[PDB]
RNA sequence: UUGUUGUAACUCUUAUUUUGUAUGGAGUAAACAACUAGCAUCACCUUCACC
DNA sequence: GGTGAAGGTGATGCTACAAACGGTCA
DNA sequence: TGACCGTTTG
């Protein structure tokens, strides 16, 4: 838009304000309460008028400013008779957007701006904060709106019903209304070695329809987006998002100096002079680790969080990082059935700083006496491999059917796993060692926290069926179980656990991540879940827990904290096919397929021999660590752009069908019996 | 100990089966890890009332 | 199995300005 | 009058 980063990245710290110079938290409710008020009546007067003519708006501009540069443009032939939608796409000049629909909002006036609570200049909040906020939120929303035209596969050979319905999906889910920006997207792809000849055919096919189609194609899908946009609600500002967004002049003093005490000083115009704590991250003893006095941007956000206030201040900082090379690939099978995290890499004992707890707990003298062969087993078999994180769901059951009153088959080992984990924290409590017993006491918390939350969740459900039966619609359907005191009580207990839940998954994570990089190694692989895939569904108990279980830890949302730790750390990360990495034998890297996950059924374990979660991640490693299943599964980012929360290595497989079809021709493919 | 969050040890305390190996509360206490945030939209899942 | 509300997760997209003009007060 | 800083324009 109007800034750039070119090998940097914009990172945005959050300040708690100290001695606030009259910035009360009822004052700053308030102020933020008419913030959201503005900006919902200025949304709602862009929805009246967003199927409208773009050169109506130019009724709006006072005299003086007739002869401006963006006026000029609502008159012009290219948008004059063109509704007003088509100002928020890729082709109209995005400052003369902004410039004509703030002169149209202040001429019209649709709200009574008088001036807000915290005197803020006019310029800011008005033209900059929340009219800006606005116009990009609604750039944001029509930019790619798409008018329900499925993509199917069949592609160009069809009916000439098929041409219409993917030339208007080819024109608008990328963002295209001018025939020149598709010749430049279609010279781009020309250009580009890679040809994929198979998109190639329907691309140059349906350029070639849109060449000599124009009218009937534009008018088409100018009825269908304003039919969509007829039903659409607006981009209404929730309530429950107490914040408000301010954008400084280029001009203005907005002065950002330390004050002695770890603490900084904010001085942002004349209405504004604050206090801040500080962080850890950006200032330490009372020395910089960032450049946040000439280096912070002009816009800032206040913000409620816990009835306490705070000030983002974002700044550009340098941010030099490559993609990793594969010469030593770590791959991890996330599946949090019997432990969090397996791993490829044997655990012969000579891995540094890991604690293995399946070693020791079948190592134990009180867990030999209780447990009974298949989990022994069980447990014999995980230990011989680098895991993170026992977490047996059963166990967690076992452990509330033990609460309940309900007997349970494994309840001494219950007791007899925990007391095991209690040794071994104490143990390195005592030894002295700090990332150990972290390590151990964060997977006791994060398994009796999983557990908690499915209590708390159930008794959630459980106390909304209560409330909300024998009610009428209209009473349950305005004043819902969600914001009453009793839920908004449950919902606060939610938020709690499951801040601790992830709170705890991100320290395990971190351990792994650190252990990873004492190891050697270079490279880590996951599963690219783009969401859960195990999100569908006296035993509706038992299903409810792990479904919603799995749904607390953010299982798809583990990968994530991989690649945040992959920023600053020393080793890459890489989202990998979630399709066929559990069906893999990890001997000969073959596939068979006569395909079905029912393949793991033997006592926890792989036709091939190894453990099925091991040979999930040995297959996961595998696919970073050969050239050839790289080159045909993975494609490395783009390296010109920021590597910030991006992966060093990144599928383009969308779907399993196009995965399995993919496999077929370069063999990798087995019977079974 | 200069922010949020997760993780200790230690001394008390009702309360909580709408966090019973855990949490709210009071006191004390230290090292280690992460932290780009705001706003809007879309998709999906779950619960609940209804048929 | 869907229609509505709520909760949440996951993904996406804009955005975090630069330079010039003009009002005002020492 | 020049010098901050709120306002207007790409």
């Amino acid at each position: 838009h109007k800034k750039t980063e070119s090998n940097q990245i914009i990172k945005t710290f959050s300040f708690k304000i100290k001695n606030a110079n009259g910035l009360s938290l009822d004052v700053l409710n308030d102020a933020i309460t008419e913030y959201q008020n503005y900006y919902n009546i200025c949304s709602d007067w862009i929805k009246d008028h967003l199927t409208m003519k773009i050169s109506e708006l130019y009724k709006y501009i006072p005299n003086e400013k007739k002869n401006s540069g963006y006026a000029l443009t609502l008159i012009s032939d290219e948008w004059k008779d063109k509704p007003m939608y088509m100002m928020f796409k890729k082709g109209y000049p995005a400052n003369n957007r902004d410039n004509a629909i703030y002169e149209t909002l202040n001429t019209c006036n649709t709200e009574h701006y008088t001036g807000n609570i915290l005197n803020f200049s006019d310029t800011y909040y008005r033209r900059f904060g929340y009219v800006a906020s606005a116009i990009s939120n609604y750039v944001t929303k029509i930019s790619k709106m798409s008018t329900g035209s499925r993509s199917k596969n069949i592609s160009n050979d069809s009916d000439v019903d098929t041409i219409m319905e993917q030339v208007i999906y080819e024109m608008e889910h990328n963002g295209w209304t001018s025939v020149k920006d598709w010749e430049n997207q279609m010279e781009y792809l020309e250009s580009k070695t890679d040809s994929n000849p198979n998109f190639v055919y329907r691309m140059t096919t349906l350029y070639e329809f849109y060449k000599s189609h124009i009218d009937e194609v534009n008018s088409k899908m100018e009825t269908m987006s304003i039919d969509s946009l007829i039903k659409f609600g607006g981009c209404r500002r929730k309530d429950s998002k107490k914040s408000m967004y301010i954008m400084g002049g280029s001009n203005t003093p907005f002065d950002i100096t330390q004050i002695g005490g770890n603490s900084l000083n904010i001085k942002f115009s004349k209405n504004l002079n604050v206090d801040v704590f500080g962080r850890y991250d950006v200032i330490k003893d009372n020395t910089l680790l960032v450049d946040i006095i000439n280096g912070h941007g002009a816009s800032f956000v206040l913000k409620i969080i816990n009835d306490e206030i705070y000030i983002d201040i974002n700044v550009s900082v340098p941010f030099d990082k490559k993609i990793a090379t594969t010469n030593k690939v770590v791959g991890i099978d996330v599946n949090i059935k019997h432990m969090l995290l397996a791993t490829n890499i044997l655990d012969d004992g000579n891995v540094k700083g890991y604690v293995n707890i399946y070693k020791e707990v079948i190592n134990d003298s009180d867990f030999k006496k209780v447990c009974n062969s298949t989990v022994m087993q069980y447990f014999t078999d995980f230990s011989k491999f680098v895991t993170f994180c026992p977490l047996e769901f059963d166990f967690l059951f076992s452990r509330v059917c033990n609460q309940k009153g309900i007997y349970n088959d494994n309840s001494a080992m219950e007791k007899s796993f925990s007391d095991v984990l209690n040794k071994l924290k104490w143990n390195f409590i005592e030894t002295g060692d700090n990332t150990k017993r972290i390590y151990i006491e964060n997977v006791m918390k994060l398994r009796s926290q999983m557990k908690a939350y499915a209590i708390v969740k159930n008794a959630y459900y459980k106390q909304q069926s209560e409330y909300d039966f024998g009610k009428s619609e209209e009473f349950i359907q305005e004043h819902p179980f969600s914001n009453t005191d009793k839920g908004i009580e449950i919902l606060n207990k939610l938020d709690n656990i499951s801040k601790k839940i992830l709170g705890c998954r991100n320290n395990i994570i971190q351990y792994s991540y650190n252990l990873f990089e004492i190891n050697g190694y270079d490279m880590v692989s996951l599963e690219k879940l783009t969401s859960s895939q195990f999100k569908k569904k006296l035993s509706k108990f038992k299903d409810d827990f792990f479904n919603l279980m799995i749904k607390s830890i953010h299982f798809a949302d583990i990968k994530d904290y991989f690649i945040t730790l992959s920023n600053n750390g020393t080793a890459g990360v890489s989202l990998v096919p979630s399709y066929f990495t559990s069906q893999m034998d990890s001997i000969d890297h073959k596939i068979y397929f006569v395909n079905k996950h029912k393949v793991r059924s033997s006592q926890e374990k792989h036709i091939n021999g190894l453990n099925a979660d091991y040979n999930a991640a040995r297959n996961i490693a595998y696919i970073m660590e050969n050239t050839d299943c790289r080159n045909m599964f993975m494609k490395q980012s783009r390296t010109d752009k920021s590597l910030y929360n991006k992966p060093s290595y990144e599928t383009f497989i969308k779907t399993q069908g196009s995965a399995v079809a993919k496999l077929k021709k370069e063999g990798f493919v087995k019977i079974l019996d």
